[PDB]
């Protein structure tokens, strides 16, 4: 009798806290790559475009014109993809969050319900002293770190089912030492007159928002949270339901157009994109007075340009990349630089300046 | 003896969460904001640049080229704020959640101390049953919304300075009706053998973490936590110190750049700053192959072309917005169109890869 809670009641719940409070950092990490994506493609169609206001009249420059429509979808569909990420990252972090406070007070609770001599909260091999054990398994104050960096979290611990660790715990097994505690001992009569809950007429020990319930005396119980499709489904409404499921809303979540290694692959792929050929119909109707569904050659058009397997783009970019061009010092117009190595916005928007005055 | 917890204990604590529970919905309108600007002025600068498009010599085209690049350190701004957004909202959430959950947690924990007939938690003026008040003071669970609409959390509840309502509670103010609840009844001994927490060696009943704190029988307590600068200075490095604290960073950063309500507001003030100028000063020096140190005469040039007060900026707009541009039919690029009916992203991207083909 007098059982203190086992350590393998409450320890896989502080491993789950612990995890839990990894959202904060997985979150912003997915919002930020969609913004550092739209960082990169912004300086790549502006190193395409510089290009292009130099030798207007080319058909390199129609290419690149191509290259920057697909480009401009692209980060249209970043551009909008970020306010989906916000609202799952904020909704993802808040449930998570009551989630791993909930958890974390109701063995607050556990831990000090000791009295110096014997503790509620049993150390492993049914030790009187888990007490001693409870920082060190994450039950522990939440101080979010200055780095918010994080993409994963351990799938043994959260997983796309639920929470695997938390496996059900039905009556005498969530026990741990005897003679030690006196929370879970049924009153000698009703609340009204008694000390302690007469688990009675409806009366539990309900701590952590259902984390560890005890309905009946000395039994403490964790629920069944670890596959809220399969058995765990009736706790798939819960707090630690709607939680995980906003983990998986979030991890589910699409990263927008992203950059490849190099600007020839970022090219290559935007080649690819119908926005490209688009362009390539809408740019030789107008230079010809013809109408768009003039040209419906698709596979002619796109070899002529772009090359079976984007094989002339490796080649466009390289003839981009070494170009010399005007207007990227801000004292001096006529001082020269490689588009290779005009790196900022702030440059690449005086080139184009520079010839859209020139 | 035998008390449940009083109302004015417990029910300023349900309030203080469904007010942290705003967080989410706050610190998404704090981000959204800078994203829907970051909308709006991307139009807005398409819009610009089709007109010095069609006529790239103009002193007009000088002009809007300059707005332009006033307008895009303006959305380099922009892209700074809610990359600091993120990090903002996201831990604010993290931290004010936390603290909701560990409020509702603890509370949750008096509800179900009941037998349906005593209660654990009393109803306003000493009566019994606290339990049927609890949902609606703010302890439920987390149903986050469709549209977390917030900019507004009440300012009485979540102060500058900390969470105002809830003022210290020391021995006897937590007590509610007597004769209803055995859980802040001390043990008959040694909790090893007896029932309860006898509150001796150091035996609190820790609720909330902290929030709810008994520490001698008979009689439950609450924290001081509405100064953490001040008054209840002790009390800052609690979840309930550093979920204010974060709260406040958050509510801390500006809004960033802003359109005005019509373009002509938001040229009129682009024309104000800084960049403008610096834009037009680089403009003529590549125009006449010097530089734009030799350009000193800061406010004349201004006035030629911004004009004293704007002024001529209106003009400017209302000259550009009639002008037929053609290039947006994605059929015929012959047939013209007032700039002004050129609403999408995709029609004034094809008039500006119109006039750059022809």
């Amino acid at each position: 009798t007098h059982f203190g809670v086992k350590y393998e009641l409450w320890q896989p719940e502080c491993e789950l806290t612990a995890e839990l409070r990894k959202t904060a950092g997985v979150a912003k990490m997915k919002v930020n790559s969609d913004l550092n994506s739209f960082k990169t493609l912004e300086l790549t169609k502006m190193k395409l475009l510089t290009f292009a206001a130099k030798f207007p009249e080319s058909k390199e420059a129609l290419t690149l014109r191509a290259l920057e429509a697909a480009l401009n979808t692209d980060l249209r569909a970043l551009r909008d993809n970020i306010a989906n990420g916000i609202d799952r990252a904020v909704r993802a972090t808040a449930y998570a969050s009551e989630a791993a406070g909930a958890l974390f007070s109701g063995i607050q609770t556990l831990h000090d319900a000791t009295d110096g001599t014997t503790y509620c909260l049993s150390a492993s091999g049914q030790g009187s002293n888990g007490n001693a054990a409870m920082a060190s398994q994450g039950c522990k104050p939440l101080a979010l770190p200055e780095l918010l960096t994080e993409d994963s979290y351990n799938t043994d611990v959260i997983s796309d089912k639920g929470f695997p660790k938390i496996s059900p715990l039905t009556n005498a097994q969530g026990q741990g030492k005897s003679g030690e505690c006196g929370l879970f001992q049924a009153a000698s009569g009703a609340q009204a007159t008694n000390t302690g809950v007469q688990f009675s007429g409806g009366s539990r020990i309900n701590l952590g928002l259902g984390a560890i319930v005890a309905s009946a005396a000395q039994q403490p119980t964790r629920p069944d949270l670890s596959d809220f499709s399969g058995t765990a489904r009736n706790q798939a409404d819960t707090l630690y339901g709607k939680a995980h499921a906003s983990i998986t809303e979030l991890l589910q979540l699409a990263q927008g157009p992203k950059p490849g290694q190099t600007e020839v692959e970022t090219m290559k792929l935007l080649a690819q994109k119908t926005a490209a050929l688009d362009s390539i119909k809408f740019q030789l109707a107008a230079s010809t007075g013809k109408k768009t569904s003039d040209y419906k050659e698709d596979e002619n058009l796109k070899t002529e340009y772009f090359g079976k397997t984007e094989s002339n783009i490796e080649a466009l970019w390289n003839k981009v990349k070494e170009e010399k061009v005007k207007g990227a010092d801000p004292e001096d117009p006529s001082k020269e630089s490689k588009i290779s190595d005009l790196n900022t916005e702030e440059q690449l928007q005086r080139v184009l300046d520079y010839y859209a005055v020139a």
